[PDB]
């Protein structure tokens, strides 16, 4: 996350990180059992870290729990990311409390102007690499279906939506991907892509979660 702020220890409960012997990618806790990710965040080995501040020191709030199963959204294409979402299922149900807790799914999409909670341990820098051991969060706004095509042509479909800030400055970065874009208390986006991180007229782009809640219903009452 460029330009954000110190979230404060475990205050984005749903927040988890997906660890392959190393922090890799965020996540959203969706119950006690699954995990929505980004498909670009697919590799095998996974364990969900949630209950996390700092990665790198035990606190005494995280689960560890491996994953049994990963579900990449079968009309994922990795070239345009297009559906760029994945389910990941825990191998045990995690412990439910304040500090660890599941996110909504929404019932309607989000309107260009919400403004959303986008959280991760992703890249601080625009320029330049550090990265950050507690959480990091950023306030921005879902921006109109006009404006996020104009910034990058060709590449939005109707399950991306642009978030963010076009003077540039505050976005979220590499190591973030996977994690969520929270409005409203719900989960409505997920970290997918942009040119580069905080750069002039190139906001993120998010997947559009909401397309894909009949998918990700169907899918965990199945598996
Ligand atoms: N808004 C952040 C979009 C994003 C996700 N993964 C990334 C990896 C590298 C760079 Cl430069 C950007 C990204
Ligand atoms: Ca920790």
């Amino acid at each position: 996350i460029v330009g954000g702020y110190t979230c404060g220890a475990n205050t984005v409960p749903y927040q988890v990180s997906l660890n392959s012997g190393y922090h890799f990618c965020g996540g959203s806790l969706i119950n006690s059992q699954w995990v929505v990710s980004a498909a670009h965040c697919y590799k095998s080995g996974i364990q969900v870290r949630l209950g996390e501040d700092n990665i790198n020191v035990v606190e005494g709030n995280e689960q560890f729990i491996s994953a049994s199963k990963s579900i990449v959204h079968p009309s994922y294409n990795s070239n345009t990311l297009n559906n760029d979402i994945m389910l990941i299922k825990l191998k045990s149900a995690a412990s439910l409390n304040s500090r660890v807790a599941s996110i909504s799914l929404p019932t309607s999409c989000a309107s260009a102007g919400t403004q959303c909670l986008i959280s991760g341990w992703g890249n601080t820098k625009s320029s330049g690499t550090s990265y950050p051991d507690v959480l990091k969060c950023l306030k921005a706004p879902i921006l109109s279906d006009s404006s996020c095509k104009s910034a990058y042509p060709g590449q939005i479909t109707s399950n991306m939506f642009c978030a963010g800030y076009l003077e540039g400055g505050k976005d979220s970065c590499q190591g973030d991907s996977g994690g969520p874009v929270v409005c409203s208390g719900k989960l409505q986006g997920i970290v997918s892509w942009g040119s580069g991180c905080a750069q002039k007229n190139k906001p993120g782009v998010y997947t559009k979660v909401c397309n894909y809640v009949s998918w990700i219903k169907q899918t965990i009452a199945s598996n």
